């Protein structure tokens, strides 16, 4: 489809962050992507305060993202958990421990059957998606392909994706997207050079696309702000403008639809209509 919205879930960038299963009743979204697993190899995750209960050990235990999730699904939405965001605390120190680290995701979040402290209970994900943020590539492209070996175990469909900034190629995701099968690429277009107000660089991720991406039917996402204050720049309130910019990138079969960082702005941004809310009509509307 070049008609899907995605929504990063999880860190609370409005304040007012409701449920995750609120959102995947909203009708807007088709992803959700869980913001983060914020530390590993050691494992450590954070939802702001949609979760603060833990296992002995200090991991988040989840019960009502859990629940959710399920929720979720049965609505018939993708729900992948995000790797990374800006904390600071994750690194590969070689592909053989991203390896490892491939199990431990499918044990703790998937379908493996590892006996594992599981945050989120016997709800599923849907996948993973690599928002490497710390300029440091290693292991990623290793951990996704084993990942891809794993996931025949499995009894449904798994998504890998990742989360570039605009300019290419990117320091973090890089090396992931040139070497591995990816799903999607939800790209930031904003807070760079290379914004749609900017010198917007869409051309060189559709030739990524087309002649780099060991996926050929990778899908492209257009990564937007979800409200003026979801970040410093590069938040589009102009209709004509988005209008014309689905215009141009819906031209292709790599084009997947719209990124937003994240629900809690997009769902709440009125403009009175949720901003999330004319995203997802203009899609379908170009479609």
């Amino acid at each position: 489809a070049n008609t899907n919205i995605a929504v990063y879930w999880g860190q609370n960038s409005a304040g007012t962050q409701e449920s995750l299963a609120t959102y995947c009743e909203s009708s807007d979204a088709d992803i959700f992507l869980l913001s983060f697993l914020n530390q590993f190899p050691t494992l450590g995750l954070n939802f702001a305060n949609a979760c603060s209960d833990t296992f002995s050990d200090g991991l988040l235990h989840c019960t009502q993202i859990a629940e959710d999730i399920e929720t979720c699904q049965s609505l018939g939405k993708k729900v992948l958990l995000s790797l990374g965001g800006a904390s600071g605390s994750y690194l590969f120190s070689d592909d053989s421990q991203a390896e490892t680290f491939a199990q431990t995701l499918w044990d703790t979040f998937g379908e493996g059957t590892g006996a594992s402290e599981r945050p989120f209970d016997s709800a599923v994900v849907d996948g993973f998606d690599f928002d490497i943020e710390n300029n440091n590539e290693v292991g990623y492209s290793a951990l996704a392909t084993k990942l891809r070996t794993l996931f025949a175990e499995g009894t449904k469909q798994y998504y890998l994706s990742a989360a570039p900034q605009c300019p290419y190629p990117d320091a973090s995701v890089g090396d992931l997207l040139e070497n591995a099968d990816i799903d999607f690429a939800f790209i930031q277009f904003y807070n760079n050079y290379c914004s749609v107000s900017g010198q917007f660089n869409w051309d060189t991720w559709l030739t990524y696309a087309q002649t780099v991406s060991p996926n050929k039917n990778i899908k492209l996402f257009l990564g937007l702000p979800g409200s003026a204050s979801a970040a410093g720049s590069g938040y589009i309130s102009d209709t004509s403008l988005l209008e014309s910019t689905i215009a141009d990138i819906a031209s292709s079969s790599s084009f997947g639809g719209i990124a937003l960082w994240d629900a809690s702005q997009a769902f709440s941004n009125e403009l009175g209509e949720p901003y999330v809310e004319i995203l997802k009509n203009l899609l379908t509307s170009a479609s």
